[PDB]
């Protein structure tokens, strides 16, 4: 599934992931299109933070989604 993440410059990036990809998965992604450190990275979905051991689908995270780096 495809989905949206807002860089804290505004810039849109664009992921192709599972439904149970962790939120690890994510990061390391974001890791390799921009080169942020996982460490660093904070992501938001809906007002809520997003923990590294969970899944998309455990925050009810659908196609088209867009997450933001804070
Ligand atoms: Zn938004």
């Amino acid at each position: 599934m495809q989905i949206f993440v807002k860089t804290l410059t505004g810039k849109t990036i664009t992921l192709e992931v599972e439904p149970s990809d962790t939120i690890e998965n994510v990061k390391a992604k974001i890791q390799d299109k921009e080169g942020i450190p996982p460490d660093q990275q904070r992501l938001i979905f809906a007002g809520k933070q997003l923990e590294d051991g969970r899944t998309l689908s455990d925050y009810n995270i659908q196609k088209e989604s867009t997450l933001h780096l804070v």
